[PDB]
């Protein structure tokens, strides 16, 4: 109320609260413990008191036009009471929640919570990565194996509730603010055989899932890399899907033929044009390719002329328009050439 | 037992022990919870049955002899009375802790836990990014300022540690803490694996030997890729001499040497109008690489030096002073001695560039 409606605000609502309001969000906040109001009161904190499963209380939050409910009631029956009530009520409200348990996951996952939130299952992660530390493994070795474990235990607690073509890997830190690639990206979506993976949409925290983008490589014929130049190099997270998915047995080294035949092409946004790069021992944009080249050609890669869109800092929106185009040109004449 | 021993199999210790299981570390668990016994047979643990808060209990559960106790019971004062036991009785057995919440966080501090695991901290805080992103933000940045709230949440919780358990007191810490979030060598070391490192390790311990040299480890200093900004820049203004050194990876960098390049070098500080910062100061990139020069036979623009260029290139827009790189060549097939000598002659161009300045 506004945009946010915060359902108790114990330890956990707190938290997910103070980041909300470290943005700027505006919100209701309902906690139905007297002892705890007077606290968060202590801390210059807004807070109402009531039972956050009573309609009229929710109706007067502003639950009719809110946009997010956090349902962090710790209760599993009241804190799946809202939720289904919610849900009946008031249609566009989305419901992100916490999960007590395992249990509790799988029934708000069948009353439609797409992501619940186990309450203790990051922390007791992180506890293992502390232990694991202490025991002499390396901060990031033991946050990598803490990854896979999350990547293993979600898809098994998901069953337990159940129970011509082109990849563009677009690798811009901040799609949404994007205007140069946003643009390129729009127009190569209306051609046909495109998949776009956005690695900072889809790995936000740097997990790779390093089997999910093999398979999506194995359905590729051009793979493109998308993104941004940044200091005369690529952005961070390609680099790390470069590492981890260009892996050993795979597309390099005894048996590692899976790239062999396909082509990659480079598309890079500039923010200079061509005369930004005659600087240092090797001067000139096509120098800037080869690491990137090396690596194409080392795992059996075609690597093709890069497509390259100079001179963002100072470009407008028509000719930001004129390379968009060239862009889906590039990739519909290697399509018919092939 | 062998090295870990868990106390309470719960929620919560029955992730950490999992974790643990896929890592194949040997643990003994104490638990008093009569619906765990079966999962912990199920799992082949051994249980010592009974209040891990018992003297008697610790040492047949190896207490002695262990390298860590990971402490996951939910209840505070108790869990509060077997850290105590602990820190009294086992002088080096490691205690990794649960906290409750911030009131217990901060006696855990107080009875020498490092860093006491506040239980639904992180979860808030992906569940907090899950409403950031439903409102519009982009995963990645809703990630970052989950990055910035913790890194000033803990130095708030960190500050209270200090101060009595007075309200007025803590009411102070936050309100401050709530509005702040509204020739010198520096080695900034990245490689991902430090200690499975054998050429780079060798170099950073002959380096180790000279005086005035600083290493910031990035991949033991930031495992999560969240840098801190103010705590780099700093470190540089004190450095006359800064040095990226690294294993190569693809032809390049490590993904968090460029994320610090990224962040580091920022607007106004490293470039742009007033971003001076770096001016005056040189820069060496130290690399090791696993072929010998005829690997880098490859790609249009063949050589080694070559790939340097857009590291110079980072340089000279900073106003860095690029020089020669020292690169040690033939991992893959070189010796110990040649990996003794190229390390030699590493402290060697770091001593020389100290008695030209
Ligand atoms: C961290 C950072 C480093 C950058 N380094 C370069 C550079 O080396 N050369 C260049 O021409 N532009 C550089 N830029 C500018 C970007 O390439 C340019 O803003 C981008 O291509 C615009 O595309 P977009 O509208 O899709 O964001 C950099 C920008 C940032 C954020
Ligand atoms: C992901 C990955 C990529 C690598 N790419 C290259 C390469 O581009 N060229 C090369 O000569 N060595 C390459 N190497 C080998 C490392 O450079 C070499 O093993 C390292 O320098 C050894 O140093 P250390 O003993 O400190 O680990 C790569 C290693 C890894 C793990
Ligand atoms: N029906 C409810 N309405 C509003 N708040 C609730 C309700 N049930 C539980 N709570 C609050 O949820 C919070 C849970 O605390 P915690 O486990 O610390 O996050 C407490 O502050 C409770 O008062
Ligand atoms: N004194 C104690 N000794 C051993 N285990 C305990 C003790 N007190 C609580 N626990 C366990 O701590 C766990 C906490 O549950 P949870 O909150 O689900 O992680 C349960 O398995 C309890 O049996
Ligand atoms: N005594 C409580 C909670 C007290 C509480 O809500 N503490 C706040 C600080 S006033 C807290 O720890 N919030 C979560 C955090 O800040 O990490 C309980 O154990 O359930
Ligand atoms: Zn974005
Ligand atoms: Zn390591």
């Amino acid at each position: 109320g506004m945009r946010v409606i915060i359902a108790g605000f114990g330890r956990f609502g707190q938290i997910t609260g103070r980041l909300l309001l470290s943005s700027g969000v505006k919100m209701v906040v309902l906690d139905h413990d007297p002892d705890h109001i007077e606290t968060l009161r202590k801390f210059g904190m807004k807070v109402f008191y009531g039972d956050a499963t009573r309609m009229d209380l929710l109706e007067s939050a502003g639950a009719a036009k809110a946009e997010v409910l956090i349902n962090a009631i710790d209760d599993p029956q009241t804190n799946l009471q809202l939720t289904e009530m919610v849900k009946e009520h008031f249609p566009h409200l989305q419901i992100i929640a916490r999960a007590r348990d395992v249990d509790h996951y799988i029934r708000l996952r069948q009353a439609g919570v797409e992501k619940p939130e186990r309450e203790t299952f990051e922390g007791a992660l992180k506890t293992g990565r502390l232990a694991l530390e202490s025991l002499g493994l390396g901060p990031y070795e033991a946050r990598e194996r803490a990854d896979v474990f999350r990547r293993f235990n979600i898809q098994m607690v998901e069953e337990m509730a159940m129970v011509g073509m082109i990849l563009i890997i677009y690798a811009h830190p901040y799609p949404h603010h994007s205007h140069a690639n946003k643009r390129m990206l729009e127009q190569a979506r209306t051609l046909e055989g495109v998949e776009i993976r956005s690695l900072y949409q889809l790995y936000p925290d740097f997990n790779i899932d390093i089997a999910a983008e093999q398979e999506a490589l194995s359905r590729a014929d051009l793979i493109v890399w998308q993104h941004p130049m940044q200091w005369y190099s690529i952005p961070p997270l390609l680099k790390l899907w470069i590492d981890k998915v260009f892996s050993h047995g795979w597309a390099y080294g005894h048996g590692g033929t899976a790239l062999h035949g396909k082509h990659l092409l480079w598309a890079v946004t500039t923010g200079g044009g061509e005369s930004h790069f005659e600087i240092g021992a090797h001067p000139g944009f096509d120098v800037l390719s080869q690491p990137l080249q090396a690596t194409a050609i080392y795992c059996g890669l075609n690597w093709l002329p890069p497509f390259a869109m100079h001179c963002t800092f100072i470009c407008d929106d028509e000719t930001l328009e004129g390379q968009a185009r060239h862009y889906k040109q590039r990739l519909l004449e290697w399509q018919e050439a092939h």
